[PDB]
């Protein structure tokens, strides 16, 4: 099936899914956001009533084809309640439609408008984190080299979720196990296919900003990353907060068993997604202290 | 040397090594708690006045062997501050002095008595929880099963900070290899001193009080189990959690990367330790949540 | 399988399925023999695999998998033709005693009877008694272990090397890491269910799992004969296989552990449909070949 | 070590390190030849290895290992004769051309030649064409698995077999886990910073790392002849190797791989000092002389 038509299966499937879950929240805003060529859409959620509060840029996951703000909707409502910081869910372009550079541009002007519009939406401009899963962890990992190189400082924490951050050929042995398994939910025919969707010739794939891992990763904002132990992206990711570690940068990995991949995304149902969200959160909140 | 000897070591050791955290906090009070054949010391830090407050039990760690109210002091101030909690650290008794059954039975009438002096405490009584790390977390849920048995439901959540859960002679793999390698913090022959020291006959050993993994482990309060990459413990505290989860009771695995057995004691200092205390605190806050 | 049904039921279904694995290979050897050796209580059978007409022949006691419930000599008997004219040496498989029937240390019994047995009729046997060694498959492996210690504690050097193809070395509760992972998977061939069975089937009384005949690991394991250790990736077993190999070394004992990838328990057994059953035996009799060398 | 020096030091301090290796071991061969091959630009040095004397032969290219800067006809001498005497086959180990001094493809280049050198001289090498195999440790593997990809593009069969010793199969920067977990360790016999001063000395253009020839493991790796990987627990090129033989089997060829325990990178050729090594080397020989039975 097309692009098209699994995207609206798995929108379908994540609402239908979650259908209850009830998470409480202060106020929503859902603002525009100029790109080059148009505009995106965002959501805010807004913890509490005041002024000044560390804000994050979640970017959703979805293989660079699928999701939207619907779709991460209810883990951007916790997270925004458990860390007590806006959350500015980021409606990035998708492909096959907008192929790569695209939905990276967007996450960084997504960013860049959050902190120039901050005293609108109410946020303190030195404490904004960058968050996103599985194709959203690469945005969020990927935003903050594009940060680091502009040398503006945006970007003070990032929690990865289960990055993709190899969209290279250079299998992982992670990669290869728990994406010919019997029992995942990550096939690697379904990764190789994200892939075909996303780069247009497929050495971009070499490029820092479609494999975040092959860059220098020294001058980085603290990350927290975090992986499951039946995950193809495991090592990818693992491999991801060692390198930053050894160049210089702080990381932290943590690695949930039991779990697959896109757990968190089935908290309401999975308690290990649970515990992992309540960490996103404490770490944002520590991360952002002044 | 002597356990004498190693004990005033590693007390002047780790007091040494934190003359600085600063944990702040709100009060604290020393009490005596009554166990058979006289009493031990307990340290209470409030981490607010109020009334009603959830509780924890902190049985801390040092092989059953080793360690005091003091050498963990600063993780039970953190805790109490980050999770809003009280927390009861208890000086358990210690081996070769007081051998297998003691350390057990204190920890396990520490529990009871906080229950029942909770007025006085300002603590909730229908929300108490047990952590531990090391041979604390060995307590930990050793005791949770004696409230399992005994059927007053005094523990409604409990955090395992790498427990030891098996105290007998069938070595697990990571056992062996971190047990053994020439960068470990946790030498297998120490281990194996650890168990002499502790152990009257060694097929106490195979009693569920000194390897709580032995044990059936169904009906049990919901579980938080931490383990580090590189620690002996990691195979035994995750398949702790395995064997809850398969017998019915509710468990969550973390293990965090590149760590070393005792990590979050070092947390003021190591990064991982500081992402794992703030873990077990918003584990403990939403455990005890009404 | 399903241990719903009775052992000697599921010992004819496995009897069976295992023969219709000797019946696709041909393996051919210069000469059998079938033996009928003395033990306690009357005799067990034994078959003597004959790689070519010579004196002084190396030899290799045999030992069976099963779970100490299943398997017999015609069971394994592709293994043993194709070791015994891969390593030149004089293969005889024991139909150990098994269980439910005759428990636990009966079988350990018995194979300890044989080896002394083949040592002793060695001049009929063709054989030369200082060149012996001892192998088998998962509760196989076992019995080979165990028998090497008993052949180490009466301190008559008999087995000159060990070969251990994903043996069991842990009878007791203490799981490991992958006994459990693979015993509870859903594509496992050694599910954590029957291996709980076999226990039952085998010891009379749990605490005699605790036994070092029993779970060989718990032994002091120096001084042992060289051993080779052979597990498979996916294999409950895998760890403790591992586990055995390192804790010899350690001791002091010469062992080396070797994981065939993508393998599951039993692999060695469909040798003829799988390549890498067909690798791991070629590496066994060239372990065994040079084990055994004057 | 100490990649600050020369490579031509390097290889120097390297080659006397290696023969106190071949000087403790006496491995008997029936018979030895230094030939000279034809290459681009020249001959290259070749050891024919004879186990007996006889026609019809069975024979093995084998390729050194060394970084693809390292090793020689000498420091591997040991371990050919005794895969030459334990296989029965005629194995000729090839001295292709080193980097820096030769850059990549150069080796490549040379060990193809080699390969149709001996097919071509299979009559004066009493050697049988139809049955070869090659062979070889680290870049030595990477040769093997590169040489078997060029003969079957070019259709010509002439590799029945490929046996790759700790193989390096990916020369590109995405890491594996065991790529860095081993390249970084304080005990680990292959520094991730040699690994990546060996690219630089073999590679003129970084992107070459890309390039099939340098990097097997990019290609299709169907249709291919089977393939016995060897690999060691703390090796870095661990998964990569096993990434391998998975790739292989997944697209329709036969592969087998094999994880010695508590092993690094290069212990085969510790054989005469490490069991393992010697286990590891019988398993080859093993696997060589059943894939090219007739």
């Amino acid at each position: 099936a097309s692009p098209q038509e699994l995207r609206r299966q798995v929108e379908e499937q994540s609402r239908l899914l979650t259908a209850a879950v009830q998470e409480p929240i202060a106020e929503t805003r859902d603002v525009h956001i100029p790109v080059s060529g148009g505009s995106i859409r965002a959501r805010v959620y807004f913890p509490k009533k005041a002024a000044g509060l560390p804000a994050v840029l979640y970017y959703h996951g979805g293989g660079f084809v699928f999701g939207s703000i619907e779709t991460h909707d209810h883990i951007c409502r916790r997270l925004s309640r458990l860390s007590d910081s806006v959350v500015v869910s980021v409606d990035y372009r998708l492909a096959p439609e907008y192929k790569f550079p695209t939905a990276v541009e967007d996450a960084y002007a997504a960013l860049k408008w959050v902190a120039d519009r901050a005293d609108e939406l109410g946020v303190d401009p030195d404490r904004i984190a960058v968050a996103g899963d599985s194709a959203g962890g690469n945005l969020a990992a990927v935003v903050s080299i594009l940060d680091r190189n502009s040398g503006e400082k945006l970007v003070k924490k990032q929690v990865l979720i289960y990055p993709v951050v190899n969209m290279t050929g250079v299998p992982t042995a992670s990669l290869v196990e728990f994406g010919v398994a019997e029992t995942t939910s990550l096939p690697i025919e379904l990764m190789v296919w994200f892939g075909r969707q996303y780069l247009k010739r497929p050495e971009e794939a070499y490029d820092f900003k479609a494999s975040p891992l092959l860059a220098d990763l020294g001058g980085l904002p603290p990350a927290l990353v975090v992986t499951a132990e039946y995950d193809p992206l495991r090592d990818e990711g693992e491999l991801y907060a060692y390198k930053m570690k050894a160049s210089g940068s702080r990381a932290v990995a943590v690695r949930f068993a039991g779990m697959v991949h896109g757990f968190v995304s089935f908290y309401p149902f999975v308690d290990a997604g649970r515990e992992a969200l309540d960490l996103a959160a404490a770490s944002i909140r520590s991360g952002l202290q002044p």
